């Protein structure tokens, strides 16, 4: 390690505690640029930082795009465009770090799934706002990243692993919202849930909370997408 | 025919594998009547047997009551047959409640067994309440409430929030609040509390209860989404 | 032109609020103030909301970092100090921006009592935020600048506004916080807080339905602080009066 | 002496103004035993009289029980005197519960009066629970809970969420949950639900109605901060 890198990682941990996500992101970018492999803890810092930064831009873009769609003055279009351009710049930064530093085709496989999933996520966020001729390319870039990640996770991780579950949840969202394949989405989400449910006896104690949380999100999306809400209430199985 | 306790339990296990729930129920009733306590495995056999028997009667009653409710817009066969299924269902609930009161419920044995039976008492009074329309309805609802309340009091002092009997109990009592007692707010807030307290204590869970606890936590979340109208909400992506 | 620009900026600040984009909202509201016209009651609230949210996050961060830094001085590690200093400098820059707008545009050009009190209260607030982080020889000056702004605002609000007015209540609540946390006058704070609450409670019959929610919300914050500061929160639970 | 019903009600109003609660209680017990329903104003006089009488006994019992618990044999005077106060308190609760069961609950016509008395029955069983110790405590706790639950069921169907008897009932049943039944979570949930459902319909009230209800909503908020520990949080500044 570089010690600049060690100091930047320490400052990213301080920025997380302080809920200063743009600083956290800047510190984690700097750390990625000052070294090779990130540890599991350091990969999560990078992801949390940029998740929170784009999360707010995406939430804003949705509000503005919703106002623009209903009002159809030039201020809404212009401001929606400002937020959109800013969001695109963050996604380009994350995708640049992944391609130039983090994604290693001959590296550790588990870390390769995390980054390839992250590459699919940030191309998917670009696809959420893309309306040009470039849209098809963006959608395909996200699909390839997720497909490459899915292929590795199936060979290398158990079906209860939270990175593998997270990956399948996000790729099903991609199918539903982006690729307009709601049936593939429902299918993948049901398969992921059922394969993880069958392998619950081999769930390690540390993965328990993260895996069951993501399995709940899969079940929540399945209910939303199939219209399984309004069905009869459940009582205990025993 | 070997109808000694050990043989009735063995036949109850065969009946389960064969999906012969009325035989299972009869074998388990017979095993309870030897005047002895049930193990955790044996309590589950008793519950599975009667849950399957009463479940088919309830499902049938709902179909018939639904046909009877639409029909008035009427031959007497629907009312008569709905009444036949109701009476039969009431007899099973009375059998289960009789076994619980005369043999199984004690003050006291171990907390998990006490809670299990009191939860079972609230469940079978709740099934009687589902079909009750007379002056006796209030009494039935109160009998279900007391059983669940006594069970809730023991489970809070004696069991961890992730225990599946404690989770199952809270899930069923929240259903009782929503459907039977017409207290949808109490139901939502019990379901949310149960889920949140179990979610915080997930580190202290075993391989045995893993599947049972997370399955019941999923049912709590499913009911919360149905009852709060949270279905409509934005799709989830990974927290990662 | 500037008149169409001013209108666009205020409209974008309303969009930025809906989108929870407070730094943009602040920038749009600064730009609108720099058109040199007075702000309406609605526009004053947009300005205040924008900068309250911006500085709110910086202050919350500063408190976390200062708390981590204080626990390391009892084997760190200069990163906490350095990062706490970064957040503080950034916070100071926002307070200086707000205080500059108030002094150069808003306070000098305020017509009515409600707008004049609003801005003087805001001046007291942002000097109080500078006082929250100040440890130099400049500390005493900052505290006094805050006190004078609040005192001038209190003098106008007592002559010109009813005791239920939410700007007057907000002012009193913040000046009591200044007394408790900044000036180390917890008795003056409890006093002021109790007096403000009691005088507003007596004049509740003369409250409009518009200001009822804003006034009762601020009266709730006054009694919440009174409970915290007097330790009355530890008292026996209430049951029904009949 | 003028001991006709209306004069007993007039004398109870005078005893309230004079803070003579044992006389007030005796005047309202006397008016109840005339065999007519109590009006809304009259029900409040009955409740105020006995809440003040039992309140002083409860406050005393708490002081004495605290001295007896701390005295750690000692002198027997504390136990004996705590027992005297306890027996006296139990007698007042038995008097109120006897009036409710023999005259007021049976004869109540409307929902508001039915709820009022059932809430009052839960309260006085809760006061008996405060001084009971073992399996005696079980018995009493469940009489309190049933009275409260029956009252809650009627108030939800028959009264708006801003009604002060419905608010008072929820506040007391939440106290029962927290202190007596050891269910701090449903106490906190019931109090927040009650506050939030009442706050959503406050615009409908007059100034008198608004005052009565907002006082009980403040007590719900006060208990919520005590029970959730929200009072120890960072001080508020203006929004």
């Amino acid at each position: 390690p570089h010690m600049e890198r060690a100091s930047l990682i320490q400052k990213a941990k301080l920025a997380e505690q302080a809920e200063r996500y743009e600083d956290m992101a800047a510190f984690m970018k700097g750390a990625v640029e000052k070294g090779e492999e990130l540890s599991c803890e350091e990969r999560n810092l990078l992801s949390v930082a940029y998740k929170n930064v784009v999360g707010g831009q995406r939430a804003a873009w949705r509000v503005l795009s919703s106002i623009e769609q209903k009002s159809n003055g030039p201020e809404v279009r212009e401001y929606r465009e400002k937020v959109e351009t800013e969001l695109q710049g963050v996604c380009d930064t994350v995708l640049g770090l992944l391609d130039s530093h983090l994604i290693k085709e001959a590296g550790d496989a588990e870390s390769r799934v995390f980054y390839l999933k992250m590459k699919g996520d940030y191309y998917r966020y670009l696809a959420e706002v893309a309306t040009g001729d470039d849209k098809k390319r963006i959608i395909d870039s996200a699909r390839s990243a997720y497909q490459e990640a899915m292929d590795i996770s199936k060979k290398e991780m158990p079906p209860t692993n939270p990175i593998r579950l997270g990956l399948a949840l996000n790729f099903s969202v991609f199918h539903y919202e982006i690729a307009n394949s709601p049936e593939e989405a429902i299918s993948l989400a049901k398969t992921t849930f059922d394969e993880a449910m069958a392998d619950l006896h081999t769930l390690s104690e540390d993965s328990y909370k993260d895996s069951t949380l993501i399995m709940q999100l899969l079940r929540d999306n399945l209910t939303l997408w199939t219209g399984s809400g309004s069905l009869r209430r459940a009582s205990a199985p025993l």
